[PDB]
């Protein structure tokens, strides 16, 4: 079904954000596992898988709309060097992602692509839940202390 | 455990090949599904998942060896425009991948990194199975005709 | 609950499109069954049932909003006389239907009937899935040839 | 139990034919599998297995009759270079095999070795069933065309 | 996939050894069964089947590498005339087989055919387990006496 | 089946390292259990059992190759006096062990004893897994603090 | 709990005996398996495991009593060169072990370490059962002859 060109460009930009997130969260996951912080590693792994699922749906929608999904361009990964930095890197990435989602939804609404809007809204709900998780973890580090926070994520 | 620097470089090169394959096979899968060739779409999806699993193990090994896994650089995806071209693109990528795996195995053997060799050997077995599949599909197109071949991959 | 008069007119227009679709798809289903193309017959039957379910929800919404559902004024059926034409007739009907759904959603949004909008968005998602199916079937006929396409839908 | 010398010689000739057939059918099976024609590969594998079972019974009978089973001498394998030729090569081998079985049964009857006759009759029934299968496949190639026939044996 | 010509020669030489062993072990098995030494017969039957499985994998690999598997040439069977001789004939064949396997592995390693090497290493592990079995049986005959050794293999 | 004399010497050297590890890890396990650090005690017990299983496979291989497995000579146990030292002693032992395993594989390959090489590669994989565990534990002590690290290994 | 210095010395002497026995029985076990006397190998394996469990309890008791368990000093293994010698070597070791156990119990009794006495008594019961087994096997060799005795321990 012939999609609006600018909708497809928005979907490719959201996809590009998801492709960064997949790799950033997967590396953070495996770093935490290597450091023995296996509960963080497992949670971050599921965050990476969630972004893979979103990327799949975006690719499928782009192709239905007769666009070309862009899996070739990969933007800058934000890789931290300790647990606090890694969480902040994820949060910075997620805040960019939700800003971009809001702009894409505006445009879908304007051209009456209500099904693309509904998909992006579902993705936005997932990303806001990730922001909630990340903000909460950074808050917990302040409340229980970094050593206890890390201890609680060993097993 | 402090790994050999050139082993880590080889492992990052193999990882780079897997990251290309993940995206190339995932997009090819979703194109085939979009076109109604769901048996090809499903099989290509499982190829992409297998490359994801290989990339996971490579990332884990690099970190254990105290290297930095490179998930930032993404090489050229080879995307075809019809089924025959897509299969040939996959095959061309796999032949590059198995060349690079053989050079990495040589270097692991020379520095006595036998565990990394064993991992790469397992990955090479998977990639040669993929080559078998691909060559066979291209041969079947010649034996049964393209229309029959595509028909056989609809459902 | 007293609904907006023009919303109710839009809902009756969407209902009228669904009523056309029920009959068009049911007849196409039974034609395909009579011709021995039972997989097309079964799939087209399920498309008719899904339109019956949408019509039900639309009737229920109109009555809630204190309007009169119009089941009397049946528009023009697009009945094909061979498989490719029947698929194209369904596609043409669906493209008219999604155009009408988008205009109805615009009006629901403008008068703040957000529950009617959500119902229509759900119907639109189903209709775009039907468009995806239909475009894919027409593309398959081009890729595998008509004789093979029909063969694959006998059983 | 001391058997008739010429019976044992007949049994060793039949065994020689079965030994050719085991290897010919096994190679043809693995060629078809390599070419992606897995239904042919599997069926031909089961034909090879059946000849292995016949060879076992012949070896066992020869030994009971105080003869020496000849597993050293292997006659000429008839290997085809495409599906049609491979089937005709199997059929040519089978027609020689059933001629030899008949001449062996005649001799068993003449010297009153009715148990060896019964064994050979059972093998002959199996080989005639194989002839039926082969003649029928060659007929189907003519009726449905080679491309369809091979297509029907991919999966 | 275009294999190394000399790898294919090595694989065909190992296949030739396995084809000798299939027939030698199958005949020894059926001799032992005929003599009422059914535990030896069963064990030797399973040795024969294991060689059949190795031959299958070798044939499959050769075909994948675009070579011709040689099932026509059959080398000399070493058939014993009593239990001790049959075990020593099996051991003599196995010692030749493992020498040939080591030479094939050297060459696969030198041309970087690491998957062929892995297959041959697995077969070598199986052949060395058979050598352990055989050496052990010959040692048991010395320790418990031939009459007891045979008694222990009747049922 | 007559093995290469130097392969057998290498296999006996690997066996000797495993025999040290069996006893070192068993003692460390029972020390940690006596101190109430039962999660460390249990993990270290499983490390000792794993070395026992490797030793078994090496003994079996040496005998098949018609050598004499040396279970008489026991090298120096590296016994720590606190949790950090015990972990480092295990790590020092494993690093010597993997060095010796690599040299043994080189020689197996040279004389074409590919089955002995495969066995040693499998043991090497287990030993590198143990090194990963040990390095990670030592790093966790620095990230969470010793008191938290020990607390986290009190209970099974 | 602070133990008697001489009790701990006794426990360490008993521990030393158990450490010899672990290794002597494990080696004898694996020798019997290599020779194909698998029932002897299995039984001797279980004797070795039993000594491992005794050593564990002694280690635990020594640590509870605030002593240092000596796992460093390993006494002389008594390795036999045939089945009779191996059994007699085991028996010789066991007779030394039970003498040492009796002297240790005497001393535990004199200083009122009744729990250590109970542990040693349990170990002594196990070692006397092993003596029973060993004396009985040596007697069976005389009664049934070595060849039959070894035959009975093949499977
Ligand atoms: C274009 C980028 C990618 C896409 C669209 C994608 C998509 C997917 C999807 C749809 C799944 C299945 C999730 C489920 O339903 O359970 C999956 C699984 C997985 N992915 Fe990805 N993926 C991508 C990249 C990656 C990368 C770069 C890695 C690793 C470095 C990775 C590692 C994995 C793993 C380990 C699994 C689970 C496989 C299993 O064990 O079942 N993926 N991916
Ligand atoms: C090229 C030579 C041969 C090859 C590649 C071959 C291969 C095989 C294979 C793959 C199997 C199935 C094993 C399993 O998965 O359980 C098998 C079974 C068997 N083979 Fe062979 N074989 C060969 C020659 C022979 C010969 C010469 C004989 C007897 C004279 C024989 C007798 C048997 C028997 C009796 C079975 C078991 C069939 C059953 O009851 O399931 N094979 N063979
Ligand atoms: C300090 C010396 C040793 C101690 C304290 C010790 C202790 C133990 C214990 C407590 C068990 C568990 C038994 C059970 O409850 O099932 C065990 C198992 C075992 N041990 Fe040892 N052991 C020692 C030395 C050895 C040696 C030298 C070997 C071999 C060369 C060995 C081989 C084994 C094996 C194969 C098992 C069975 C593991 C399994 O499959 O679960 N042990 N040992
Ligand atoms: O693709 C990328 N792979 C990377 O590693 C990476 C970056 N590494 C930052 C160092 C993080 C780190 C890794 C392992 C470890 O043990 C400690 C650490 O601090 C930065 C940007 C992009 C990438
Ligand atoms: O990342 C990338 N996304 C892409 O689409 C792509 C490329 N497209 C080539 C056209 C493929 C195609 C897609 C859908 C369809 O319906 C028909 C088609 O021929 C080439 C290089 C890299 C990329
Ligand atoms: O199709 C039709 N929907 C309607 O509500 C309807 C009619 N309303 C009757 C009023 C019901 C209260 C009368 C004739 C036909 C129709
Ligand atoms: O023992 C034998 N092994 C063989 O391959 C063979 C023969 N091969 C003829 C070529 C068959 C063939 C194989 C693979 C392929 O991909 C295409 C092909 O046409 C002829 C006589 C005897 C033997
Ligand atoms: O293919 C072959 N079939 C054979 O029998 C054979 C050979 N026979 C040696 C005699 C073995 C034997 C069988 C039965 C028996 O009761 C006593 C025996 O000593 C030698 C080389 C090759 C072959
Ligand atoms: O074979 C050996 N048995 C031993 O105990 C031992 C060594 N002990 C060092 C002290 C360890 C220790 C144990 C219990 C405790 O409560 C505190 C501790 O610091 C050193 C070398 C060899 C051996
Ligand atoms: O630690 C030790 N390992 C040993 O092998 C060993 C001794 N071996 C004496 C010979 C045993 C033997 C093994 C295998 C075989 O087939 C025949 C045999 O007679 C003596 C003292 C200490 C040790
Ligand atoms: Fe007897």
């Amino acid at each position: 079904m012939k999609g609006d060109k600018k909708v497809i460009q928005h979907l490719n930009k959201i996809l590009g954000n998801e492709l960064i997130a997949i790799n950033q969260y997967f590396l953070h996951s495996r770093m935490w596992n290597d450091w023995g912080l296996k509960r963080l590693g497992a949670h971050e792994y599921h965050e990476s898988i969630d972004e893979m699922k979103h990327a799949d749906k975006l690719i499928e929608r782009i192709l239905f709309l007769e666009g070309l999904p862009n899996l070739q361009d990969l933007g800058k990964l934000l890789i931290g060097e300790n647990t606090q930095e890694m969480l902040q890197c994820d949060l910075n990435l997620e805040l960019k992602a939700t800003k971009d989602l809001r702009e894409a939804i505006v445009h879908c609404e304007q051209v009456h692509d209500y099904v693309s809007r509904d998909l992006l809204k579902d993705i936005l709900e997932s990303e806001e839940e990730h922001i909630d998780y990340l903000e909460t973890q950074l808050g917990l580090i302040q409340k229980v202390g970094l050593e206890n926070y890390l201890q609680s994520h060993m097993h």
